[PDB]
């Protein structure tokens, strides 16, 4: 039951409303239970190339299926929810280690705001005098204490989750605050010890086999569940705390970010009404992530950061029961975390929601208590049965992979990432927008395509898939659109380089990990999963409408090649 603070959210309830003053309305019969409701008003795609060339897969309801109300049914069940506060003594512990955690990281690198050279700089992966007179205005509300325009456009996607869309102007804002956190990688692993930042997914892997050789207990990789939903109005104020890092200025633009899009956030909703029409209902929520913000996946990183090392204080008994309800002395958190606190950082491979822990033995499984009291409880486990850990790092699932050893003909060693083959056909199959020409779709088809070369070459099924997809667009087309969301895909397979050059580059020459740099000199030499391991991981060798489909290949090549035009220049990559 949302206590709203009209005072900081008013002004934009007012602005919303001055928009749609003719149609507004306040629906009694609204359904939000954990939302403040505040009014509403009346309110109004397929990879052709990558669908032609993986037929055997139309039938797989793996791949098939990750292409008003549906939103609300999302909206209901993962985000219409409340925890209650932690204690006093956990929310002590929570703001210690925070600020411990903070000055860590600001240690070598210092705060600035980003400018709006670099905010364009990016955009080009905003020519109009006009968008920045729009900013202009309310960085000027900002700086006097009033925010009239940050409002987010809450959409449901129920396959299931809510992304929180915000207009550019406000995006600006947020990373002229706090885009350093990102821009000059805080929680880069050199940084941070336990983040892994600016880590492309080629290394992920490595980082496991690492801290499996670390003494301790089990490598604990625990999934909270619906993480963005239970980060609490103390996680916010304790993530707030660098702004005592920032010069005045610039933290005056962060202050303002932080009160109006983090801590006191307006969204706008899709609902079905009466005889096929949808009204847009304006709610408002103080505690949450708003999952989509500039700086989600950093503080997302730095409070799973926190809640590990908490955590690994309770199991080592550093905390007691004694300490949730009041924190009466905390100089023994001080001592552990100035004694051990980068100890058990490089313990961690936390990228997000999403975390590894090698603790020092395995008293982590039982420590739960703050755990739970923090609301951070962990995803199909009933809340104090001790969590199960990994003894093969391998097995370790982290960033929705796990993580394999092969081996190259030459007899090295490469720690290659690996996930169920349906989700990687599903989201290349998966065209974004619509009315796109044959290039945009066949540049699109062809970046997932030379993705899967330099990353998941280990899958009989994607190479084969990719050098199909590579021979049925023109050599000289330039690869287009976004693979992938996540920050560890570096987007190397972006180009119209060689792949065979981009993989030595990537997995032997830039590979820290490999320590003899001889050059691979043929795909032929490059590895697969053992057929056992690639079954497993979704696989279709063997099966008889796959063994059809790689004997005809040739065939749904020249097809393709056919519908683009066989006056372009192509290259047979299966051969
Ligand atoms: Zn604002
Ligand atoms: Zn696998």
């Amino acid at each position: 039951a949302e206590a709203p603070n009209m005072k900081i959210i008013g002004n934009r309830i007012e602005r919303i409303r001055s928009e749609h003053a003719e149609t507004w309305f306040f629906d009694e019969n609204h359904p939000y239970r954990t939302w403040a409701y505040h009014g509403s008003y009346e309110a109004p795609l397929i990879n052709g190339v990558v669908r032609l060339l993986s037929k055997p897969w139309d039938v797989v309801t793996g791949v098939t299926g990750i292409a008003p109300y549906g939103q609300q049914r999302v909206f209901k069940e993962k985000v219409d929810t409340r925890v209650p506060d932690p204690q006093e003594g956990t929310r002590q512990v929570m703001s210690m280690v925070s600020s411990w955690l903070w000055k860590e990281l600001g240690k070598h690198k210092r705060p600035r705001v980003c400018t709006k050279e670099e905010f364009i700089n990016k955009v080009r992966s905003v020519n109009d005098p006009r968008f920045w007179a729009l900013v202009d205005k309310e960085r000027e509300h900002h700086l006097r204490g009033e925010c009239q325009s940050c409002v987010y456009n809450m959409m449901g996607k129920r396959e299931s989750r809510a992304i929180w869309y915000m207009w550019l102007g406000a995006r600006f804002l947020e990373f002229e605050a706090l885009g350093f956190l990102n821009e000059d990688h805080w929680m880069g692993r050199e940084n941070s010890g336990g983040g892994v930042e600016g880590l492309g997914l080629q290394r992920l892997g490595y980082v496991l086999e690492e801290m499996s050789r670390i003494p301790g207990g089990r490598m604990y990789a625990d999934d909270t569940a619906g993480w963005d939903t239970r980060i609490s109005r103390f996680d916010l104020e304790n993530e707030a705390l660098i702004t005592n890092q920032m010069e005045k200025g610039h933290r005056a633009l962060a202050l303002a970010i932080i009160k109006y899009t983090y801590q006191n956030k307006v969204v706008k909703v899709l609902r079905p009404a009466e005889k096929g029409k949808t009204v847009m209902d304006i709610i408002s929520r103080q505690d949450q992530r708003g999952s989509g913000q500039v700086v989600t996946y950093a503080l997302n990183t730095f409070t799973n950061l926190v809640v590990q090392l908490i955590r690994n204080m309770e199991a080592e008994e550093v905390l007691e029961m004694q300490d949730l309800w009041l924190l009466r002395r905390s100089e023994k958190v001080t001592n552990w975390l100035q004694s051990n606190g980068w100890d058990r950082l490089k313990r961690m491979a936390v990228s997000g929601d999403d975390c590894v822990v090698k603790p020092i033995d395995d008293r982590f499984a039982h420590a739960l208590r703050f755990l739970n009291d923090m609301g951070k409880v962990r995803k199909d486990t009933q809340e104090w049965k001790p969590s199960t850990g990994w003894d093969n790092w391998e097995e370790v699932p982290f960033c929705s992979h796990h993580f394999n050893k092969l081996h190259l003909k030459d007899g090295r060693s490469i720690v290659v990432p690996c996930r169920h083959q349906d989700e990687l056909i599903g989201r290349a199959r998966v065209s974004p927008g619509a009315g796109w020409s044959i290039r945009e779709t066949a540049c699109l088809a062809k970046s997932y395509a030379q993705m899967w070369q330099l990353l998941y070459f280990h899958r009989r099924d994607l190479r084969l898939m990719a050098n199909a997809i590579c021979s049925s667009v023109p050599v000289d087309w330039v690869p287009t659109g976004r693979t992938t969301w996540s920050i560890h895909g570096k987007g190397e397979w972006m180009t119209t380089e060689d792949m065979l050059v981009v993989w030595n580059r990537v997995w032997i020459e830039e590979n820290d990990h490999m320590e003899d740099k001889t050059p691979v000199t043929k795909w032929t030499d490059i590895p697969y999963l053992g057929k056992r391991e690639d079954l497993w991981c979704g696989s279709l060798i063997g099966h008889r409408p796959r063994t059809t489909w790689a004997e005809n290949i040739k065939n749904t090549v020249n097809m393709v090649r056919r519908i683009i035009g066989d006056e372009e220049k192509y290259m047979d990559y299966l051969s």
